[PDB]
């Protein structure tokens, strides 16, 4: 009922959730360069190259998650500090040190890009009540104080060639593609 243990509590389950999904998403993508290395077997070029571009954001989504995380228990451990905190200035000037601000900023900004974790949500919830509802504004609307990390990660831009040139050959290392296949693919 407390504010302080229903924060604890979807802090612990908002990381038990990112935990559980990096390990499936992990998984999935080792699943799909064993696919773009079957695509590149069987000389299916162009769609060897959308799939890698998909894999390329899976990536990316993977390390916002292992960010996330981090977060999350930074926050947890941190919970009792949290409660003293009742307006958008006190975070900003008395909690950019112990990296709270950034911390709560970054997980409510994520909701929109991050749906696997349901939990997420209540943060947003828990933190329009203890402050504001301008401060979780802010952040969704503007992206106030949110890391130009967490941006990049939630909306990366476009794959570059070179990147994805850089994939296949990876790829192809990994799973002993014939030369020629992957030469077919660049």
């Amino acid at each position: 009922i407390p504010f302080t243990i229903k924060l604890k509590t979807c802090l612990k389950m908002c990381i038990q959730r990112l935990r559980y999904a990096q390990e499936k998403q992990q998984a999935i993508a080792k699943q799909s360069r064993r696919q773009v290395a079957q695509l590149l077997l069987t000389n299916k070029e162009q769609k060897a190259h959308y799939r890698v571009e998909t894999l390329i954001h899976d990536d990316i989504h993977i390390e916002l998650l292992e960010i996330l995380e981090l977060y999350c228990e930074l926050l947890l451990a941190r919970v009792q500090v949290i409660n003293d905190i009742s307006t958008e200035e006190q975070l900003v000037k008395e909690h950019m040190d112990d990296g709270i601000n950034e911390a709560i900023r970054s997980l409510i900004y994520a909701i929109l890009f991050v749906d696997e974790v349901k939990e997420l949500s209540q943060l947003k919830d828990l933190m329009a009540w203890k402050i504001n509802v301008e401060f979780v504004n802010g952040v969704i609307a503007d992206h106030i104080d949110v890391p130009e990390k967490i941006i990049k990660k939630c909306s990366p831009s476009v794959p570059k060639e070179e990147l994805v040139d850089l994939y296949l050959k990876e790829i192809a290392k990994t799973y002993d593609v014939p030369y020629s296949k992957l030469e077919n693919s660049l």
